[PDB]
């Protein structure tokens, strides 16, 4: 397929088109998908990345190119059909991260490195991002491409909020150093951008002191407008004296009943204690705030003063917090145990039909009535359910990254991911119907249900998700990837 002029180039010596090889770049995390690239780039340095791009955008027959991390996509957004995925990983050579500790710390990260590797070295200058995503073995390119939400986005922003520099390979083959000041128009682009500006080489990483232990709690609730009132209150200007985590759970009565017998959080006493509190006005749903209270030797001494102030103000059912204590590294990396647990059971390595979802305020309770409280309250699906608000006030707007935009007047909206397992392959259509359900009642409903990790077929899809800032995309793409070589399992640029 690739064009008989680039086995002569210098390029080639880093190219594999084995089938053990352009195999392995085939599939993704969500194991729905196949489509096997013609070569796999194995780049020494991120200006081989930019030969290549360069190589394809100025060939008789321009090929894709899609840079790979971790894999960690469900529709196939990594992929290369007819084309060539580059390895990010294989950049991972020599120092790919440094630490400025010295006005501000920063740290300057491969855009291939993990999150993970990312933590343990700031830890050793006492220093850490701000902003996690719940699972630290994902690319610093990868989630900065989407925006990168977890606990900590309510008051620090997503990860695309608390990035100084980027150096991106532009879909021209352009190596280009950008920030807020220089370059600032690819700068805003590729933060959100999904790949289709250029391939994210590094990241410059905002720093902050990092805490010693966290004191960890989830609360449970049976009634929806208590636990959102709550979750509300936790991540307003109010609670300075709050936790520096807040997110949420959503359990459905059957996935406690017929569910696993314990959890890396709950004890079999735990779950017993809760399926008796879901049972209580026949079957119900559970909706858990899990919090987290940063502390070190410093704020040791206040800490449980803070905690029991704190939980003072909230309304969860009385009897039921759930408290744990252990060390920063241990919470921020508390998903390792889960896929620990579910990797023994068989049950990681599986189809992934996940579906994540920004819902304006104004509508939470409307949309928990028509898709927790009709559509899935019999439903037993494996996986999870998140469920938190977020601050639009730390996102930035002139940024690709989409919030919703019919409350203006409204800071607050809520992240809904349906993280959804297919134990048997053939559970897969049921998953994607629940999938569908979801959209076609938020439109029914007039709720206006804008996608996070986003995924449409055709363009129509994508020109109604950008909205507004369409016009500015598609200028954007004209500018900085005229050929529509880069990250085509996107599907927005065909
Ligand atoms: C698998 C998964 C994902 C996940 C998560 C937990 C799990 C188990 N938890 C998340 C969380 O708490 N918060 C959040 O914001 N996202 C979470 N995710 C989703 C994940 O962040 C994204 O899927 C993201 O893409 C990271 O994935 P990864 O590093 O594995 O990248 P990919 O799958 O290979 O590629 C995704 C798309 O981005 C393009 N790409 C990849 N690297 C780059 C660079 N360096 N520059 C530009 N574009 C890049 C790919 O081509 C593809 O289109
Ligand atoms: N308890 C967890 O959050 C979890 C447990 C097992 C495997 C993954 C986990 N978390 C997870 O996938 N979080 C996530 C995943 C996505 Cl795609 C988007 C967002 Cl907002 C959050």
């Amino acid at each position: 397929g690739l064009p008989g002029d680039l086995f002569g180039l210098g390029i080639a010596s880093r190219i594999r088109t084995d089938s053990n090889s352009t195999a392995k770049a085939a599939t993704d995390f969500g194991q729905m998908v196949r489509a096997a690239p013609e070569a796999v780039f194995h780049p020494a340095t991120p200006a081989d990345i930019a030969a290549l791009v360069r190589f394809s955008a100025t060939s008789a027959a321009p090929f894709p190119v899609a840079p790979r991390g971790q894999g960690h996509s469900w529709r196939g957004q990594a992929l290369a059909p007819g084309g060539v995925v580059v390895d990010m990983g294989s950049l991972g050579r020599g120092p790919r991260i440094n630490v400025s500790a010295a006005a501000e710390p920063f740290v300057d990260a491969g855009g291939e490195q993990l999150w993970v590797d990312v933590l343990r070295a700031t830890l050793r200058h006492g220093l850490a991002p701000r902003v996690w995503t719940d699972y630290l073995r994902l690319t610093v390119g990868g989630t900065l491409s989407n925006a990168g939400i977890g606990g900590q986005a309510f008051r620090h922003g997503p990860q695309i909020a608390n990035v100084h520099e980027l150096d991106v390979v532009t879909g021209t083959g352009e190596m280009v150093t950008c920030s807020m000041d220089v370059n600032s128009d690819l700068f805003m682009a590729a933060l959100g951008g999904l790949g289709q500006f250029g391939v994210i080489t590094r990241a410059r990483i905002r720093l902050e002191p990092a805490p010693k232990r966290v004191r960890w709690v989830r609360l449970a609730y049976t009634d929806v407008a208590t636990f959102t009132k709550d979750q509300e209150f936790l991540i307003s200007n109010r609670t300075q004296v709050g936790f520096d985590y807040v997110e949420g759970q959503v359990q459905l009565n059957r996935s406690l009943v017929e569910g696993p017998k314990s959890t890396p959080f709950f004890s079999g006493a735990d779950l017993a204690r809760l399926a008796g509190l879901a049972s209580r006005t026949g079957p119900t749903a559970i909706y858990y705030i899990e919090g987290a209270m940063y502390y070190t030797e410093d704020t040791a001494i206040s800490v449980d003063k803070k905690m029991k102030a704190l939980l003072d103000q909230l309304s969860f059912e009385p009897g039921f917090p759930f408290t744990k204590d252990v060390t920063f590294v241990q919470f921020l990396d508390r998903v390792r145990e889960e896929e620990r647990v579910l990797r023994s059971a068989g049950a990681w390595e599986v189809p992934h039909p996940w579906l994540n979802l920004f819902v304006p305020r104004s509508r939470i309770l409307d949309f928990d009535d028509g898709v927790f409280k009709a559509l899935l309250k019999d439903a037993n699906p494996a996986g999870i359910i998140l469920m938190y608000p977020m601050n639009k006030d730390r996102w930035d707007d002139r940024m690709t990254a989409m919030t919703p935009a019919t409350d203006d007047d409204d800071n607050v909206f809520y992240a809904v991911s349906f993280l959804w397992s297919a134990l048997s392959a053939d559970d897969v259509p049921q998953l994607e119907r629940w999938n569908k359900a979801v959209l076609d009642f938020c439109d029914r409903s007039g709720i206006e249900c804008k996608q996070y990790l986003p995924h449409y077929t055709s363009q129509d899809g994508w020109r109604r998700h950008f909205g507004a800032k369409w016009s500015r995309i598609a200028e954007l793409k004209a500018r900085y990837d005229p050929r529509a070589l880069l990250s085509p399992g996107q599907r927005i640029f065909p």
